[PDB]
């Protein structure tokens, strides 16, 4: 029940006026938008996870993120960084015997966590095991050097987070599902599904208004492997601002230690797989973020008075997080379909400059 003066309904009917027009107009079949500020926590859940049967959107809703996957790669680099087991400026090579001798002698670890090693976005549909990823990669040559220019990169995510699973001696979705995600206490955010969890698993919703699921291909789950709830990654953006007890004290100084500020393109600054704008930001320049890389040397280290967000998307899903630490908020909007960037940056500006007055 709506409740004058009380904050849940405060900030409902502001998440309301936006997501329920959004919806319509991107023929959304459900979101979950969850919100945090001052210390407190709120959910809201929209429409259907699926259509027939239908299935209304709950607490327990899973949905496909997509890149944001490609954070938990980074916070787990960053992990095995500050635990001493990996250097962020040693080459693919040291770590990746196989490839000395290739172009990879000359490709950072860092390279890898800030989309300036050159490797294209997409994996070629061809390579199907490790021989033939590995075949590939030895072969492979840029044509402008490493470190020079930003393109976003689902391979070069794969090898950020194989490198820094071996570094700590496990698989990479061991190193996600048995170390990072419980010592965040994401209990209910998976690579894979469990049985028991697929009845919350929403189906996704592509161009042509089919049903679909992500089809997990090497090195995916680095990439694109993610499924979670919105309740999951707002405690993951809560961490992400030092706000829980948590995992470890290394684990708080991995996840801080992402937001170190190492590439500038454009107006935009690359952490390590987030990225960040000053804050105040302005709608434009968040639209215009939306390249020759600049290294930022020595790194800027991790700051408050920044906008730091990262977008995600699957055939059937789009996925947004935006957290700004000074003002201790953050938002987290999931939907089933693919809707333009453009609008869930939108939203997510509008919703989080409703949470305090202008001064
Ligand atoms: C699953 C993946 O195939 C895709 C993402 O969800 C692609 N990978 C990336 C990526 O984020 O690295 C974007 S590009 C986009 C370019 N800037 C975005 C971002 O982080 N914003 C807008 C905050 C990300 C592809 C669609």
């Amino acid at each position: 029940h709506h409740h004058a003066n009380i904050d849940e309904s405060k900030i409902k009917d502001t998440v309301d006026d936006l997501i329920q027009p959004l919806m319509q107009k991107n023929n959304i079949p459900g979101m979950s938008v969850a919100v945090t500020v001052n210390g407190k926590n709120y959910i809201y859940n929209y429409g259907l996870a699926a259509k027939q049967p239908q299935q209304p959107v709950t607490e327990n809703t899973l949905f496909e993120v997509g890149s944001l996957s490609k954070t938990f790669a980074a916070t787990l680099a960053s992990y095995a960084q500050v635990s001493g087991k990996l250097s962020l400026d040693q080459s693919v090579s040291h770590y990746v015997p196989e490839l000395r001798g290739s172009s990879f002698d000359h490709v950072s670890v860092l390279n890898v966590g800030t989309h300036t090693s050159g490797l294209q976005l997409f994996m070629p549909e061809d390579i199907k095991n490790t021989t033939q990823l590995m075949a590939y990669l030895k072969a492979w040559k840029p044509a402008d050097a490493a470190g020079t220019h930003r393109v976003f990169s689902n391979i070069g995510t794969g090898l950020l987070g194989m490198i820094a699973a071996k570094s700590l001696g496990v698989s990479y979705e061991d190193a996600i599902e048995k170390t990072l995600l419980p010592q965040l206490g994401m209990h209910h955010s998976y690579l894979k599904v469990p049985a028991d969890q697929m009845e919350n698993y929403a189906w996704g919703y592509n161009k042509k208004d089919e049903p679909v699921h992500v089809n997990m291909e090497i090195l995916g789950n680095e990439a694109y492997g993610i499924k979670t709830t919105s309740s999951d990654l707002l405690r993951y953006v809560q961490a992400n601002m030092g706000q829980l007890k948590l995992a470890n004290a290394k684990m708080q100084q991995a996840l801080t230690a992402t937001h170190t500020g190492y590439f500038k393109s454009g107006e935009i600054t690359q952490d390590l797989m987030w990225e960040q704008l000053p804050y105040p930001v302005s709608l434009p320049n968040l639209l215009t973020g939306n390249s020759v890389a600049t290294p930022i040397v020595p790194p800027l280290p991790p700051q408050e008075n920044v906008w730091i967000n990262k977008t995600g998307s699957t055939n059937g899903f789009g996925a947004y997080i935006a957290f700004v630490p000074a003002k201790k908020m953050g938002i987290v909007m999931l939907a089933n379909k693919n809707y333009s960037i453009d609008q869930r940056v939108t939203v997510a500006y509008k919703i989080l400059s409703s949470l305090e007055g202008n001064k």
